[PDB]
């Protein structure tokens, strides 16, 4: 089984670029796959399981207690066959964010689950801080590959940075490595070629370029994943593509992470004074 | 002394609607203030301070020990006499992120440093996780007053939302109060309607509407805020009626948050489908 990390900024399109890129998987690759939410907010599932919110790993833990958590108690099945499970966490304050990450990665891995029968296991985490649950899959080795979503926007490549600084200090003894950066277009001129250089310096590849398409909306309003909405659109082969290279790809890499100054020239060079990337 | 935390999601805009509106507070009202850097990027008062990298405190503490980590060597006085300090916080990976936070806030409070002839303090905090140092101005009593900088984001409704579940669950206790919501503009119509209507929802105030202009970027490459670089500019006038309006707020809640859906419901009825508010 190949253990796939999804890390970005917040809003970027992690779990959009995850859930069909995994239907696309499923549904033209013949994979069997497994999405592992990790990220507080608890959508990165609702799509491949047609809105259903899952009950998180944690909240199992409340209600039904230590002695009756158990992974069939948390993992359901969707589209594709795709297993989903939404790790959840503390609320606001109450406790550290990324709890219920680790306290989730820990069953699933006692269980075999990544184990059971699957080509790809898909980890969609939070990468605005990289501490507690969020750095287990770069830190503690519990995923071989990462691919990081991002745009033209400046904290969108601090957040690819910070996972590649975690990456220096900790790759060649957890053995994770770093598949490449994807492009989710927000259709601002120059976003492809700023993650270009920004690939080069820090000597990974941009692996894909995912276009903006409003039928992601049109699919979200019925539930569906693109892949599951219509198979046969311009989006559905984007991320048939995506997955195909994914599938495919042989670059993995431990990065040279970027200086903060030099992420501000690469900004300025673009037209993002501005770091929010508005406009081109 | 007014303790008040700026929150809301990376990139909102949090570190120059902060450094303007208190460099307002100073030069237009004659307010003395001190600015505490809360979050790991570090870069929340290089403009009060004329593009000086301050040394974080966590940074000081490790190379000069804890009897010498004193506020004298880490606090740093810039534009209109505002008094600036950085948290830091751990390299990625290596520990807590919000650690730094903890120990600053702690050593300023236990130099009595916040009550040193001071009209306000400002946290610029970041949010995208509400837990450690980040949560110690809504659960442990750090700060007075909350103002959540915004936009019709998807993400950063959802970053206010969350400190309002923060809020919920510990102000009544630790006596912090939601001042009011900053929309930061993205130059999105309906930007404004979004978040009063989001404002009205969990019971607060849409404070002001800070204007996109890139007046703001002029001045940072003199690395200058916009009261410092032109106090007669129209933006410098926009953060001082928000420093105005901060000043004499009296409008301060315990707000209720919404659930997810409503969320989704309400930028959808506002035309944002793509919660990236982007066109
Ligand atoms: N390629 C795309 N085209 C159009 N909309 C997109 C695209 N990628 C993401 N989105 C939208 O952007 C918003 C953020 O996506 P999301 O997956 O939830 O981000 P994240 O999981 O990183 O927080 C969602 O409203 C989603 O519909
Ligand atoms: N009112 C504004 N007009 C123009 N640009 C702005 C405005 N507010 C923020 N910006 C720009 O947006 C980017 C993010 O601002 P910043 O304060 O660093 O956000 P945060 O501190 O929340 O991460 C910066 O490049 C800044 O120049
Ligand atoms: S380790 Fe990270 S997620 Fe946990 S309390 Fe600290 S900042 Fe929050
Ligand atoms: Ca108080
Ligand atoms: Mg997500
Ligand atoms: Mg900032």
């Amino acid at each position: 089984v190949r253990k796939i990390a999804i890390y970005g900024k917040g809003g970027i399109g992690k779990s959009t670029t995850t859930q069909n890129t995994v239907a696309a998987m499923a549904h033209f690759h013949d994979k069997k796959v497994f999405i592992h939410g990790c990220d507080p907010k608890a959508d990165s599932t609702r799509l491949i399981l047609h809105g259903k919110q899952q009950v998180t790993m944690m909240d199992t833990l409340r209600e039904k207690g230590e002695d009756e958590c158990t992974p069939d108690k948390v993992i359901e099945v969707g589209f594709g066959g795709v297993k989903c499970v939404e790790s959840g966490g503390p609320e606001p304050g109450v406790g550290c964010a990324g709890r219920g990450v680790i306290t989730a990665i820990t069953l699933m891995e006692q269980h075999g689950v990544y184990e059971d029968d699957l080509d790809f296991v898909f980890f969609d985490v939070l990468g605005d801080v990289v501490c507690g649950g969020f750095a287990m899959p770069v830190r503690d080795g519990k995923a071989d590959e990462i691919y990081v979503v991002a745009s033209g926007e400046m904290m969108a490549l601090y957040a690819a940075n910070n996972i590649c600084k975690g990456m220096v200090k900790y790759a060649e003894q957890s053995g994770v490595r770093l598949g490449g950066i994807i492009c989710n277009s927000r259709n601002v001129d120059g976003e492809l070629d700023l993650l270009q250089e920004f690939c080069d310096k820090i000597g990974t590849q941009l692996i894909h370029f995912v276009p903006r398409d409003n039928i992601v909306q049109k699919a979200e309003f019925q539930k569906k994943a693109v892949v599951d909405y219509d198979d046969t659109c311009n989006q559905a082969l984007e991320y048939k593509e995506l997955a195909r290279k994914i599938i495919e790809n042989e670059n993995l890499v431990i990065p040279t992470p970027m200086t903060m100054d030099e992420l501000e020239e690469l900004t300025s060079k673009y037209g993002f004074l501005d770091g929010r990337a508005i406009e081109g």
